[PDB]
């Protein structure tokens, strides 16, 4: 499959594999569904904060993101090149889901594995749960070091 | 009053607990090891940064926590009762990773897993994995909501 490949070379590119041989990728891979979400070059898209419970990696291209505050007021943006993870630390979220906006500095794609789905493949594989739980750790500590920067 | 019975007592306050069949719940305690850390009521302790990668569970008394910026602000005061997980976020966390110091209230106990133990206990409880995954999404969550309210 041609668009299983950029699948793969995504996830590859991504933080959610290391430290699995090429052998468990393809076995948590192949057995595992998603939608393709395209992205036409240079348009806006918005994803409110329920639809944001869904893991999202960019397979192809490039966009600029930021979360909205509840003010309007714009934070943490970003630029994800293939590889990257759309908010993963609010896939699990239950309150204060922010909305957030995308820009496609390119054509793009976006790969969609359902949060159900995923949650099920992060048993499978301790590695893959290992992988996730560490990322959105550091984006927590990270944002604690943003918020010591921010005060008095 | 047996020492098996505040760690079990504890994770059943605690939000990891949510779901999960009291007999699940004692089998997961039940091959579980851990140490234990005593902090006598109005004294003043300082973990972080490298030794926040266990988990710890408040099992007896009341703590008041706090992280420590990089140039000495405290941020994210919180006070932890029974049941409560000191610094879920940081358990997986690799690096950006603020210290932490803790005032006893009353006398108090925690309970420490180790990391790689806790690994496994997530693995064949999945919906212990969701609880804690869940945790520190949410904390993400705030953290958020939290630096768009401090930008003006």
């Amino acid at each position: 499959d041609p668009e299983f490949d950029l699948l793969l070379k995504a996830w590859k590119s991504s933080g959610l594999s290391v430290g699995m041989k090429d052998d468990e990728l393809l076995a948590l891979l192949e057995s595992c569904s998603y939608r393709v979400e395209r992205l036409k070059a240079e348009e806006l898209y918005a994803i409110g904060g329920d639809k944001l419970q869904d893991l999202r990696i960019v397979g192809v291209g490039e966009i600029r993101a930021e979360m909205v505050g509840p003010s309007g007021k714009q934070i943490l943006i970003d630029t994800l090149a293939v590889g990257r993870i759309l908010a993963p630390a609010l896939l699990f979220a239950s309150e204060n889901i922010l909305p957030v906006t995308l820009f496609a500095n390119e054509d793009s794609v976006l790969f969609r594995i359902g949060k159900e789905e995923f949650k099920g493949m992060m048993h499978k594989y301790p590695t893959l749960m290992e992988n996730f739980i560490g990322m959105i750790s550091d984006i927590s500590a990270f944002l604690m070091k943003k918020i010591h920067q921010l005060s008095l």
